[PDB]
């Protein structure tokens, strides 16, 4: 398992513009297009994002080429995250994957928010940051798959993965 085949898995994958569990415009592997209510801005967007002049389907070619982009920005973001850096760079390959994965999914400044969830996974805390990254708007939206993020920081290991 790999942070690509974890996020494949929590994104699933679509080749026509869709609209994502907030209501946004999005394609591919979770790939936001936009924030605006418009279709046509949407697709907009994508032709930019693409280099063509799409009708709002892609390949699956294209798909993955955002999704590899989506990915190294996720990671790039953490890095240069004053309040990011320091917890990536404390903890193991498994866990690391998880922190990327909340990023892929609400953007560094959202992560960077969850504060004290952060100073516990910096202390190897496990169980009490699963406590209380349960308390939150993101927990409750998305429960299956912060269940799934969740057990990956509480365990180290890919169980909540295996099987999907
Ligand atoms: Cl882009
Ligand atoms: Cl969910």
């Amino acid at each position: 398992m790999n942070i690509f085949e974890m996020l494949r898995i929590d994104e699933g994958l679509r080749l026509k513009i869709y609209k994502d569990t907030e209501g946004y415009y999005t394609i591919g592997i979770g790939h936001l297009l936009t924030k605006s209510p418009s279709l046509n801005a949407a697709k907009s967007e994508l032709d930019k994002a693409i280099g063509r002049n799409t009708n709002g389907v892609i390949t699956k070619d294209e798909a993955e080429k955002l999704f590899n982009q989506d990915v190294d920005a996720a990671v790039r973001g953490i890095l240069r995250n004053a309040k990011l850096k320091p917890v990536y760079d404390s903890l193991d390959a498994v866990r690391r994957a998880a922190l990327i994965n909340m990023v892929f999914q609400m953007g560094e400044t959202g992560v960077a928010g969850f504060t004290n969830s952060l100073r516990m996974l910096q202390q190897k805390r496990w169980d009490e940051a699963a406590v209380n990254l349960a308390k939150s708007r993101w927990y409750n939206q998305t429960p299956n798959r912060a269940k799934r993020i969740i057990t990956t920081f509480r365990t180290g290991t890919w169980d909540a993965y295996k099987n999907l």
